[PDB]
């Protein structure tokens, strides 16, 4: 419904295809030149944005200080035009809300899949790999939507970093991480 139309509007606005080592996935712009992408996707210091060589200004491999994986990487890409601050559209209120997984990769060209109500996992381990601040939705997903923009109408919950089976794992993109100066 309105979530789908928002996704298309967010698409043209802050979403672009990033060619990482894992493949060409979805990159969500947060504000200015600040974008976000998963870690195991392996983004370089210079990367291809829509196939175009571009260099990364600032690269924040964002995990918990204690080596606990958030599987998230925030990067300031060197692009002239700025992304619209969808930071005030971040929904750090997650659990109980219906979320839609919007993935725009080279393969998945804007696949808007409504997944249902998202819940908070918190800190869980995945095969001995400790992950902290994961948002989890119980939905049998066909894994491969790395970078999938988990959103709803005016609500960015985070991005699907790597879900598998009935556990769609998304990272919690809370505004705290995008606070420029604290």
């Amino acid at each position: 419904g309105p979530n789908t139309e928002f996704a298309l509007s967010l698409l043209r606005k802050n979403i672009m295809t990033i060619t990482t080592s894992k493949g060409e996935f979805t990159g969500l712009g947060i504000h200015d030149r600040v974008c976000v992408i998963p870690t195991h996707a392996q983004p370089g210091d210079d990367v291809l944005v829509n196939g175009q060589k571009i260099r990364v200004k600032d690269k924040y491999k964002l995990v918990d200080p204690e080596n606990i994986n958030l599987e998230l990487t925030v990067l300031t890409l060197d692009r002239n035009e700025k992304f619209r601050d969808i930071r005030g559209f971040i929904s750090e209120d997650l659990e109980g809300v219906d979320a839609t997984l919007v993935v725009h990769s080279n393969n998945f060209t804007n696949t808007i899949l409504e997944v249902g109500p998202v819940t908070m996992a918190g800190l869980i381990n995945l095969s001995s790999t400790p992950t902290n601040r994961m948002i989890r939705y119980d939905y049998a997903t066909k894994t491969g939507q790395c970078g999938g923009v988990l959103c709803a109408t005016g609500k960015i919950f985070g991005i699907h970093v790597g879900g598998n089976g009935r556990q769609g794992f998304s990272a919690q993109l809370k505004k705290q991480y995008f606070v420029e100066k604290q």
